[PDB]
């Protein structure tokens, strides 16, 4: 039937695990008309109601429909403990009010094993060459993949998406593309991970020749 | 109203010249009232007349389910030659159309990475192949041991890279004891920019 559409996203995955960014939840609300364009939020965390959400203004979209977008700030051990949050939307476009909720991937984490994995003796003869880094066995999904050396990150690097393994773990590969010569001078390349399951959120391995 | 999705052949069948690729047009969401349907396949904008259809397929939505299958050949599809199906169940038909994606094949390079040191501590050990440098992202890996075929493996999706090319990985499980008694293992791929559209790479001890 005709009416608004509402959507609740969860926090990103490195906003989760590091203190030093900001999780957020995201409530989100399509196809509202510009008839009855008013929307009220409400939310929930573990039914409690929270009032500290920041609401952005109505936005139209190209065929005179309006987006709405409210979003709420979690805490880190919050939403890592399961807490459940709840978004509920109040809109004339709508019969009554729609309640969606969200919540932390249930299940037992696992801790991911983390192997750095230097270039094959064949890609030697090429200008650069590839530094591979196997995150294998962790639960849940959520999960992020850096590089470093010396202190400064190196960002010349793609990652796969998590792939589920045959007994309910995922895993991914990393891959960090250096110049010859500064792989070949010896230089100390750190893979770094961050996951829930991990001692303190994080770890890292060098690798090097 | 029933709708309409179309779908490429597998990539391993339009490689490898003993199986046999297809397009295959999936109508759902048939009335009861109404599963009478015709089919009709273009390609390159001629229509072919070589297609298979089976049966209405009841569902437990009360609607039905029907599909068509066309066989195709191994050097049309790798050309780019666009494969158009059009559905009528009444002047009121629709279109689905799909092709290889553009652009120029590049030919991927396979490297075979053996397990980390740390990893053998732990009872089953993991064998890394990586594929990298290749368009586009149509591609089957397969692992071979002294002949025989290994199943026990994993193989990430393909990631676009910064050229414009794609790679992925392929991790292979196998006990610690097969890894260290010197086994042989190998890494098979299949890609359109390789000769005899097939390479393979060792991986031992």
């Amino acid at each position: 039937l005709g009416g608004p559409s509402v959507f609740l996203f969860p926090p990103k995955p490195k906003d989760t695990l590091m203190i030093s960014r900001t999780p957020e939840v995201t409530c989100v609300v399509v196809d509202v008309s510009q008839e009855d364009p008013e929307v009220q939020f409400n939310w929930y965390v573990d039914g409690v109601e929270v009032h500290n959400a920041k609401t952005k203004p109505r936005e139209e979209q190209f065929d005179s429909t309006y987006r709405v977008v409210s979003v709420l700030t979690v805490l880190h051990q919050d939403w890592l403990n399961g807490k459940e949050y709840k978004c509920k939307v109040s809109n004339k476009g709508l019969p009554s009010s729609i309640e969606k909720t969200i919540s932390k991937a249930k299940g037992q984490p696992r801790e991911p094993q983390v192997y750095t994995l230097p270039p094959s003796q064949e890609e030697m003869t090429k200008n650069q060459v590839s530094l591979t880094c196997l995150v294998k066995g962790f639960y849940p999904s959520d999960i992020a993949v850096e590089w470093e050396s010396n202190g400064q990150p190196e960002n010349n690097y793609k990652t796969t998406p998590p792939v589920l393994d045959s007994d309910g773990s995922f895993f991914l590969y990393s891959r960090l593309t250096v110049d010859k010569s500064r792989w070949q001078e010896g230089n100390v390349f750190s893979c770094s991970v961050m996951h829930e399951a991990l001692h303190n959120h994080y770890t890292q391995k060098s690798l090097s020749l």
